[PDB]
């Protein structure tokens, strides 16, 4: 409909509504009032600060700011002091190291203790950058503020806003960072269209060039990359989005997809069709932090994986799921049974002794030579990728994540076919297989 | 039954009986008549004429010796005529050039033109060097008549005596090197369970070294290996033969197995229980040489072989035969049934270009993105190893042999299961999986 008018008409499902900008001031406000009353020295940062922040996403940032000398727990104990005292609710949440967060008048809000340092060049973690990270943006980003607000929502109605692992996306500072470098999301939406994954992005140079792997240079820290958590497959599902966006733009790359769901009956006949053995690891889920978890589930997804490649199960994909109280991991394999018998490997033909062992163990077929070495008929002791998973999980959940496995040892089930089906995981499997409206 | 009297016992399946001896006898002395009253000079080489050929393989070799001064087919057209005017009957037969085999009162003879060369360093071919030979053996070898016709013995009841490809084993020539580089039979069986694939065995020099390779070098041309038709998988079977002898010595070893002569049901049973897909490419046979068409089986079932590890149907192993009327490649395969489904590669997302074409076709289920690069759900045209061997013989029949894959082409079946039983291929099929008695 025009490019131009798609972006005018995606303001709207972009632009934080009538009652939350509202509902933000008199959070604000009020916070305003608690810290000035306990003389606390501060600053809002973050995207509400700067009026950058996604239609729905409305999130406080503040960082208390002491003077340089206090000790390391002299601002851990005396920060966390404040935050309880200004916060309606709060939980003590732990990022790097221990912060606050709770509500003041329906809203979320995060309270950080930091140095009040005059410069940077004096930074330990990432705590001490981002008062520095506002500074930076505080005006650079001025007017550009709907052009950020455009880019977040481009990306989120695409799942990939957001730097926590389980989206493994773009997050808020890295998309103000690429508005302030190309001065549009248009221009942004453009240029990505070239972005390798050996890209490098630097803001502060007004440079960009090759490196060794994709690369978003924090003007605050050379160091950092603002990009680090961006994976791979983003970073490639953006180009090619880019890239279908400029060839033919719509209100439509703004807007979630609604998914599939799909009836039992159709997916039994897409399995049936593709003729693979589709399964899940069902088990409870650990009571652990999402940054935490989803690391794991991938870890053991992979694990799983691994063991059907070797095992000569072909598996084409994995996914997998948490609920709110199990996980699921998915595969989908092109082996449905594998024969009974195997090749073993045995010595080479000189080495006598080893020979002589290879040749003691009873077998039910004779072992024979093939090119110089010795070879074994033996016999699996499993025949389909079902059986060989719960083998698996039932011996080296070791290795398949510290509380994913834990939780596995206690319990597990393999589910197939229609009781796969009445877990709460078709979509996942859909989107596994590729399947289409 | 103690080494020295099991071999005691083994000389009588390995001394030609009576009638065998006179026969040859008789044979040779009608043919020096015959020769002499033309004016031939000749000369009787091999295991005839050194009284070391053994029990059933009674052949004279005549090599036709002619003045160095006659031209290349000056020897090859006069050398003809002798062979046809001597022999009672007669075809040209083809080794490196042309010979003439043929028979005088029952007995096989060959018939050799060459050169009469006084002292080698002279050779153009294997034939100028076989006078020299049997010259280089000839009280060499007097006394140890009866420990080679023991080695000869030995390694026919193994199925490994013989340099013609059908064998791949050990020659007759090598096997008379053998008894005079080691001095008996038991010697030579001693000290072949150290013999390694870089074994290098110089007969001339008294010396045995490592080399690149086996080799046995010919004391008459160092560039010879004497051994070359050996295969590696014959050496080792040797070498482990002769440990096994060494360790419990019977006269087992001097007799050829009777076959497993097996019953249909109990081969259908036993390929129940491994599981596997068991078939054969049956054809018609060329009608070639043994030395031409059993390399072209070795190729094709490889072809064959490697066509099903592609496609992954996991072949375990395979075998050939060559009947009177028809030829068959065996496989065993561990899928007897894979996907519909499959991932084809494509593209890098950065290229463009070429993912654009990569998602221009028109596929059932969605392409995606992993680690990168952009990957096809596709449909196989097969799903059992027997379609993928149909459709792979009916269009790559011209990498199978000049004159299998030509066959082939003609016609072909691909048999499974109880139609696969009624071939006489079972013996076959019974070793390749190793079955026991
Ligand atoms: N571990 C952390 N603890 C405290 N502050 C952090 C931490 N990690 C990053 N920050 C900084 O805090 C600031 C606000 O972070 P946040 O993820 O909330 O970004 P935002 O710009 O406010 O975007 P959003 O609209 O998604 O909330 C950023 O400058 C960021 O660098
Ligand atoms: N590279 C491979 N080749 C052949 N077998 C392998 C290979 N890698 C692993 N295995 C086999 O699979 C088993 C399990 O491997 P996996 O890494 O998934 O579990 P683990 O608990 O991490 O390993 P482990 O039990 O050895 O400590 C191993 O114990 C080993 O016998
Ligand atoms: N292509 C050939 N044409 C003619 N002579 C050959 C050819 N190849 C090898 N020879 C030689 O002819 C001689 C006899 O060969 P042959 O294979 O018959 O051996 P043998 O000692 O007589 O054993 P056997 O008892 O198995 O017949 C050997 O010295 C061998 O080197
Ligand atoms: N290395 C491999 N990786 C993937 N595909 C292969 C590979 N080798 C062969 N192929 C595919 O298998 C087909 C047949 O291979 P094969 O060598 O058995 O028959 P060919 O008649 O010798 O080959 P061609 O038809 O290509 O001349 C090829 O045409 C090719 O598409
Ligand atoms: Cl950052
Ligand atoms: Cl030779
Ligand atoms: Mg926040
Ligand atoms: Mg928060
Ligand atoms: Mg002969
Ligand atoms: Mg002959
Ligand atoms: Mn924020
Ligand atoms: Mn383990
Ligand atoms: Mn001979
Ligand atoms: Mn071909
Ligand atoms: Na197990
Ligand atoms: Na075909």
């Amino acid at each position: 409909m025009k490019v131009e008018e798609i972006l005018e008409k995606a303001l709207e499902l972009v632009i934080p509504d009538e009652e939350e900008v509202r509902k933000g001031r008199e959070a604000e406000e009020e916070l305003r009032r608690r810290l000035d009353e306990l003389g606390v020295e501060y600053v809002f940062v973050g995207s509400y600060a700067r009026n950058t922040w996604l239609k729905g996403s409305l999130e406080i940032d503040v960082f208390l700011l002491f003077p340089e000398e206090f000790s390391k727990e002299e601002l851990r104990e005396r920060g966390l002091e404040i935050g309880k005292a200004v916060l309606d609710s709060y939980e003590i949440r732990y990022a790097e190291h221990p912060y606050v967060h709770g509500v003041v008048k329906g809203v979320e809000v995060d309270v950080v203790p930091c140095y009040k340092l005059k410069e940077p060049k004096n930074i330990k973690s990432a705590v001490d950058r981002t008062p520095f990270h506002h500074k930076w943006l505080e005006g650079r980003i001025k007017g550009k503020e709907n052009e950020v607000r455009l880019l977040k929502g481009f990306l989120k109605a695409n799942g990939i806003y957001g730097a926590e692992y389980k989206v493994r996306g773009f997050s808020g500072y890295l998309c103000e960072l690429l508005i302030v470098f190309y001065g549009s999301f248009l221009e942004t939406v453009k240029n990505a269209r070239r972005w390798t994954r050996r890209t490098v992005i630097d803001v502060a140079k007004g440079e960009v060039r090759k490196g060794e792997e994709f690369f978003v240079v924090d003007p605050v820290d050379e160091k950092r990359n603002v990009a680090a958590n961006l994976s791979l497959d983003n970073l490639a599902r953006f180009v090619h989005l880019c890239r279908e966006f400029m060839e033919a733009p719509s209100l439509g790359f703004f807007k979630p997809k609604h998914p599939l769901e799909i009836e039992p009956e159709r997916l039994r006949k897409i399995v049936e069709e593709r003729g693979t053995a589709v399964f899940a690891v069902k088990f409870r889920k650990p009571d652990i932090v999402d940054d935490n978890l989803y690391p794991q589930l991938e870890r053991a997804s992979r694990k799983i994986f691994e063991f059907l490649e070797r095992e000569n199960f072909m598996p084409l994909r994995s996914a997998f799921k948490a609920s709110e109280e199990f996980c699921y991991l998915l595969f989908e394999c092109q082996i449905k049974e594998i024969s009974r018998v195997f090749r073993r490997m045995g010595p080479q033909f000189e080495d006598e002794r080893n020979v002589k062992k290879f040749l003691s163990r009873n077998r039910a077929f004779r072992p024979f030579i093939e090119n110089g070495r010795w070879w074994a008929f033996e016999m699996r002791k499993f025949t389909t990728p079902e059986e060989g998973v719960r083998s698996y999980a039932s011996t080296h959940w070791h290795t398949l994540g510290k509380n994913v496995g834990e939780s596995i040892r206690e319990y597990f089930e393999i589910i197939s076919g229609e009781k796969l089906f009445k877990e709460p995981v078709t979509a996942e499997l859909c989107e596994m297989m590729g399947v289409k409206d």
